[PDB]
């Protein structure tokens, strides 16, 4: 209760904390659900405690633009106070202040639209693997469990592009890359370690000194073992430019991009199933641009307007990262409130994405929201990839992979519900947004 008066004192509303734990019990229902309930309850700003760590949640866009862009470098440079990660404290999402400022700089040339335009054929090759895989499953007439197919694609594309070559994960379950990377799936709140770290950060130096890491030590090595072993994609581009630092980044990319890409694709496809009119219209768009199942190309995949709007609206409904988190590296005035050092600020993307103030019929899937014809979207309400210098660096790359996959599958099949399709979709209560029950759809071919 050392800090459990901070918000009472500073005139900031919030749910009453419980000793030691904080409001953390409220997280078991899921953060997206907690973040919104508070939003509705407390308005523009509410405070909570993670054990002892205060947490300030801002919804006003200007305040957001302050935290995310204006004073990203003067104050809010780090995300969540670092945990027992050992040497992956070099990977870019985890580094802080200057160490990150460098690593960011030294990886930017890899994620420019130019290098992406370059990598395009190495990615689109993975769509042929994907189509066979989805035909196999649907040739039968058998409902398809999307997370198998598109989890597989997600990993194949990232593994191969990040380091190595095609694994065809679905048909090589015993591949040593497949079993080892599959272990990022259980990240966040689930592990006892994260809880003890969340509630008692002062143990973090301890676990480091005991070589106990949040990450699966069993796999971190095998990846590093395969990285140094190799020393067309991220690898060589990293090659041209420490050797531990290089080995981290390769792993974080797989981390930051494996499960997000996967959940978003099956989310997109779920919505196309339950709005067949949107599914035709995108099919029409695809067939006019690449007639007779033509091979995709970079400048096409980028200029497909509806397709962009379709991915974009899905990220409105399903911001897989739920919230954006920054740490005050110094005392700071955030919108007339005095916020001590170490504190965390939360920009509640999911809740802001579902606000009726900014989105007519917020629960409805309406790709038209993103018509370039309409008034541009506020980049601090819509924060699916972050904004500011700390945003998803692979943003352009992820949108490419998903669009590539979505095109290939939509050239060859449609998607519709069946008896086993959960409608409405329900979210799970842990980690990145995922469905309560896995998505299964009927996938008939167009011929
Ligand atoms: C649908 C796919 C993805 C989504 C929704 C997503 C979302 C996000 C978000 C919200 C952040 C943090 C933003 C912030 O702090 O405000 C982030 C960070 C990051 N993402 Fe992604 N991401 C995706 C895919 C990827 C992929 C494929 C990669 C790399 C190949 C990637 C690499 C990274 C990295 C390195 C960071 C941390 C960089 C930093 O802290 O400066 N992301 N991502
Ligand atoms: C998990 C793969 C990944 O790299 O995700 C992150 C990212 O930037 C790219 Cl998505 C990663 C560094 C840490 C991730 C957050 C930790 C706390 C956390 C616990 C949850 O239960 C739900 C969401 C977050 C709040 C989080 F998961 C997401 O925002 C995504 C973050 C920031």
């Amino acid at each position: 209760t050392r800090t459990h008066g901070l918000f009472k004192r500073l005139g900031i509303p919030g749910p009453t904390p419980l000793p030691l734990l904080g409001n953390v019990l409220s997280y078991r229902q899921g953060l997206w659900k907690f973040d919104t309930e508070c939003y509705k309850k407390y308005g523009k700003m509410w405070g909570t405690y993670e054990g002892q760590l205060p947490v300030l949640a801002i919804t006003d866009p200007d305040v957001i633009r302050t935290v995310l862009v204006k004073e990203c470098y003067s104050v809010f440079t780090n995300r969540r106070s670092l945990g027992p990660v050992g040497f992956m404290k070099s990977a870019i999402s985890l580094a802080e202040d200057e160490e990150w400022k460098r690593i960011r700089s030294l990886l930017s040339p890899t994620f420019t639209s130019g290098k992406l335009k370059e990598m395009f054929p190495i990615i689109a090759q993975y769509g042929d693997v994907l189509v066979r895989n989805l035909r196999r499953e649907a040739e039968k007439g058998k409902p398809v469990t999307l997370k198998d197919i598109f989890g597989a694609y997600s990993m194949d594309v990232i593994t191969g592009t990040s380091f190595g070559v095609n694994i065809d994960s679905l048909n090589n379950p015993q591949d040593p890359f497949v079993e080892s990377t599959k272990k990022f799936l259980k990240f966040g709140f689930l592990d006892p370690l994260f809880l003890s770290i969340i509630l008692f950060p002062f143990l973090t130096p301890v676990f480091e000194a005991l070589n106990v890491s949040l990450f699966p030590k069993d796999t971190i090595n095998f990846l590093s073992k395969s990285v140094n072993r190799m020393k067309l994609d991220f690898l060589q581009l990293m090659i041209d430019s420490s050797d531990l630092e290089l080995a981290a980044q390769s792993i974080i990319f797989i981390f930051a991009g494996y499960e997000t890409t996967s959940s978003v694709l099956s989310f997109t496809l779920y919505e196309l199933a339950t709005h067949p009119d949107v599914q035709q219209k995108l099919q029409k768009e695809i067939d006019a641009v690449l007639p007779n199942k033509a091979p995709p190309t970079y400048d096409a995949v980028v200029q497909m307007e509806y397709l962009d709007m379709v991915v974009n609206e899905t990220l409105r409904l399903f911001p897989v990262a739920i919230r954006l988190e920054r740490t005050c590296k110094k005392d700071v005035e955030i919108n007339g409130v005095f916020i001590p050092k170490g504190s965390m600020v939360v920009i509640p993307t999911y809740a802001l994405h579902h606000d009726p103030k900014y989105w007519t019929e917020p629960e409805e899937f309406r790709p038209e929201r993103f018509s370039k014809k309409k008034d541009s979207i506020d980049p601090y309400i819509y924060t699916p990839f972050g904004t500011g210098p700390r945003n998803c660096i692979g943003m352009r790359f992820a949108l490419m992979n998903m669009k590539l996959a979505l095109i290939r599958v939509l050239q060859n099949f449609s998607f519709k519900p069946c008896k086993e399709t959960q409608i409405p979709l329900k979210l799970d209560t842990q980690g990145l947004l995922q469905p309560e029950k896995p998505i299964v759809l009927k996938v008939d071919s167009r011929d």
